[PDB]
């Protein structure tokens, strides 16, 4: 029974003949293995079967591997051919929602994509507790917003009404009031309350804990299966943060373009439309990302792909970084800042003005730019592979695929099925660790980030798993463990997004200018009432701006003593600000210092 | 030739002549190895002679191994017996300065004592590098004392003379004027000035150095050479940070003491005396802290000594830690702080007051305490080890130590060698952590505690080297490799030093407020001058505190609108504190990253 099939013109054709003499022990050539005479050199089953006979294949070159002799020209496919169980019980209708059966992935597609099928259950799983302490939050940032006076004084038009501030831009651009940012800071109060603070500090407790809790499951699932130099890496790096702002201004401009056009607020359906415009261009960006991240590879020294693990993951990841997250790292750490004197902008450098945010912390456009990437890239990646196969399920295939595990010779058939690609499950792995740095990076806002993700991680977990078993031409069952470059990545990530999600709270969401005007704001030090009650924060937190209107920023009203140059409150917060980076960093860190040293590694 | 030697009556007698039995292939018992029996079972010298007796010695216990019978008292010692040059290259008058032949501590010693002596060695020459960076600093810290008008108007009497202080205590406690403190800042001027922020931002960029060169130095060493439970473990470190704060207010007593019975300032006079005095007790309190560490580990469950390696370590060093570096962690994050409205202390919540620091920045308080406790420690540690011998080279040893290595049999003289103790290296590597975690913890004042523990590493990597080879009883050459225990701890330090050096920088030393007052108030906002120009400092950042004088605090001063709360500049400076923790560890934390990524680990 078949394991492999394979498949100037007398030129390349006595090329060919001499590889296949000593390989013995359109029309496609089976082979069949000698067989255990190369299970000893390395250290039955048909997804082993096809194992050894690659490695069989790996050694004989010729006298004068498929490495070089598929790209030649000489072969123009070599390919291989338990299944009938994984379309019922763990790919669509028939069953969708049973446990996965990961060691019957052993038995099927191995530890390639098995570490993979079972590091996306476990993230399903590890997001299922994420989720509920997101519907926590959706409970008390909307069911307990009707007292708390965040999100009541900007809606009452009483106490958010005659808050009348300046505009952003400088020509058509408003004087506009309050009373037109409550339809937008009604449903801020369920971003930001008091359970994200719980919730990103969750987050960072839940990242350092998705971290340590895998490292035991790997562990688990590494215990239940198997065991010129200065000069060349300079112009990769240096085209590349020439590239970066190319990023960044690729939202810009898509901001200055569909802002124009237009002027369920119109504010909600235009950064849901410029987030689906930059949506577009980052998906165009892509393609480009990784074509000039395959020839910068091949213009660096020779080694195959396989040294693209370590190299190609290192540039179009972090090109994917770029793509994605640097134009959320916009909206984050870099829009919101730098008013002045006139409400001087720092002008960019150039001949026009720079650009402001909005008086409820800038996260909400964040928000629906990180919901509308990280699920709209959820429909895209999952949508462009429904379009592949350009139809779901055409044939029956009710007793025939029971018959092609029972027999069935069919590789007239599995000639039609498109190739796996010379990178494997790393396109694959890209589109989830895109996800789990917009899960981890950004959360502080969108709890429901996690069951947006979970519910992907539903169909993701099936819609791989249909394509694997019915779509995709077979790939070799190649045995790795950790899952390897991205490990390094998620910890790159995680240690960048504890970072981050403090960076999120204390920069990108006025909560600590929150939490101060609480403890020392409405203390009569500075304030003018007996206890602490958050009554009377909109107006006492902003600066107005004599004609010579508030604006969202700390700065010393005109006509005081050092006028437009910062508070005691743009210096409490601000060192309120870095101290919660201080401090719920060197806790984060130290409880993934404490949980790290609480529980060990290897299995109990 | 000899390898190892050893040596109710009745009772215990039938229990030592049966395992000498099929050993066979006061009056001392020679052994001599059936040599090659035992050395197939473990993967010519007599380094190596003394092993393999000792892997004889391991597994054949008796009928009815000395870890037991010696320490039942059957047998009163168990001992083993290139030596001449190791007295006259490597130990001491004949020749001190030479290199230290490391790989002539594997033909004599091994690896249980060369991956000391080897670190040791590679921390000599990496504490050069570090000496001269504070030789720099000396050089302009004291031959630029002479403008800086840091230290300049201290001591001009016209600027820092009718500048009238508070008290500090209560009773018997004066209004003490400035011109008292100019001999104290004379010289404070080389421990802060800018090249000690160049070089604890140089220490931090060393530390992080100094690991990963030793990384990449290990590696070439391991390239040259071979290769109810919450509960018991609760009420272990609960006892324990109750005799934390017995060591943090031990030395606060004998500042209550020597204080009194005083008052080339007779202020330096005291803080010598204070740090001598707390010295002391230390040294007392050093004693307990091992008796109780071991009682606390045999009242832990069931390991020998081996286990103490992971548990011992985590109890007897941060015991050490505790009791030397809590003290310096008073004088440096909880001694200077918490002044209120009437200089109100926070009365450490009893029926007395609180004690307050001096307006240089109390970093000299630190910095002598930190001298003369690691210079103290290097004096006592290195005393204590020529007091044991009683002598110091009494017998000639010209002719007669060569013979020692020639042939010599004299078992009777070596069983007067004191033993090496049942714990190896753990109390030698002790005292270097310990030194160790004072170069890198406390090092932004004092620059020249590299060149302190730089003759201290030419004499301690000399008199360690001569004790090993002429006073004690020859230890079994182990092979062990990465030191171990200490490098999670030496790791532990240096990221808690990257902490703790900007938080000696921000928090303990004035020098943040001089640098935001050179940028941020002799500008003209808040300012009264054209450029910088560190003009008018000391009168320019403390505050008044009416009848109803100064003291180092930054508060608004009585007769203002929120008076003896905080400023605009107690909430820029530590707004700018939390921002050079916050940069300078983001910062080294990336050069760490960087320089870990930037050199692999494995020799080239
Ligand atoms: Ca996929
Ligand atoms: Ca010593």
């Amino acid at each position: 029974r078949i394991d492999f099939i394979l498949v100037t013109n007398e030129k390349q054709k006595r090329k060919r003949q001499a590889y296949e003499s000593n390989l013995i022990c359109l029309v496609f050539v089976k082979v069949h293995a000698v067989l255990c005479t190369y299970a000893e050199i390395m250290h039955f089953n048909p997804a082993t079967r096809s194992r050894i006979v690659y490695f069989i294949l790996s050694r004989v070159k010729y006298q004068v591997g498929i490495n070089r002799l598929v790209s030649s020209g000489i072969y123009k496919a070599a390919f291989p051919l338990e299944r009938y169980l994984l379309y019922r019980e763990w790919a669509h209708p028939r069953s969708i929602y049973k446990k996965q059966p990961l060691d019957l992935i052993r038995k099927y597609y191995g530890e390639k994509i098995g570490i993979y099928f079972a590091w996306l259950g476990y993230y399903t799983q590890m997001l299922l507790l994420a989720a509920v302490v997101g519907v926590a939050c959706f409970l008390y940032g909307y069911l307990d917003q009707d007292n708390c006076t965040w999100s009541k004084e900007v809606c009452d038009p009483d106490i958010g009404g005659q808050i009348l501030m300046c505009p952003q831009c400088d020509r058509l651009c408003p004087f506009w009031r309050l009373n037109i940012t409550c339809e937008s800071s009604k449903k801020l109060c369920i971003f930001d309350s008091f359970g994200t603070l719980i919730f990103a500090v969750f987050m960072g407790v839940w990242v350092t804990l998705f971290l340590e809790f895998w490292k035991r499951r790997q562990a688990e699932l590494e215990y239940e299966w198997d065991t010129i130099r200065v000069t060349l890496c300079a112009s990769a790096v240096f085209f590349w943060i020439l590239l970066i702002i190319a990023s960044v201004i690729g939202i810009i401009v898509y901001r200055l373009s569909v802002f124009i056009v237009f002027s369920l607020t119109p504010q909600m359906a235009t950064s849901i439309t410029a987030s689906i415009i930059s949506f577009i261009i980052i998906m165009i960006l892509n393609t480009i990302y990784e074509k000039v991240a395959i020839m910068i590879t091949n213009f660096e020294l020779p080694r195959t792909q396989t040294d693209y693990e370590n190299s190609l993951t290192m540039k179009m990841f972090l090109f994917q970084f770029v793509n994605y997250y640097s134009s959320c790292f916009y909206i984050a750490f870099f829009k919101g800042k730098f008013v002045g004197y006139p409400g001087d902008p720092v002008y960019l450098l150039g001949k026009y003005r720079s650009e402001e945010c909005d008086p409820g912390g800038c996260l909400l456009e964040l928000t629906t730019q990180l919901t509308i990437i990280m699920g709209g890239k959820a429909i895209w990646n999952n949508i462009q592979e429904v379009l592949l196969p350009w139809v779901m399920n055409l044939i029956g295939r009710y007793k025939r695929v029971s018959g092609s595990e029972k027999i069935t010779p069919r590789w007239e058939q599995d000639y039609h099925l498109q190739p796996m690609g010379k990178l494997g499950l790393f396109y694959e792995y890209l589109e989830m660790i895109i996800q789990f740095g917009f899960v981890t990076l950004f959360v502080a806002s969108f709890p429901l980030a996690p069951l947006l993700a979970l519910v992907n991680n539903i169909l993701e977990i099936r819609v791989d798993a249909w394509k694997l078993t019915t779509q995709f031409r077979r790939m070799v069952p190649e045995k790795a463990q950790d899952i390897g470059a991205w490990q390094p990545i998620m910890q790159g990530i995680a240690i960048l997004a504890v970072v981050t999600n403090a960076m999120i709270i204390a920069f990108t969401s006025d909560m600590i200018p929150r939490l101060v005007y609480y403890w020392s704001f409405s203390i009569p030090p500075y304030g003018d009432h007996t206890y602490y009650t958050m009554d009377g924060y909109i107006n006492n937190t902003l600066s107005v701006f004599n004609i010579t209107c508030r604006y969202r920023d700390f700065r010393n009203p005109p006509g005081h003593p050092q006028e437009y140059k910062h508070n005691i409150y743009y210096w409490h917060v601000i060192a309120a600000k870095l101290a919660f980076i201080i401090v719920m960093e060197h806790i984060i860190y130290s409880v993934k210092f404490f949980i790290s040293y609480a529980i060990p590694d290897v299995s109990k």
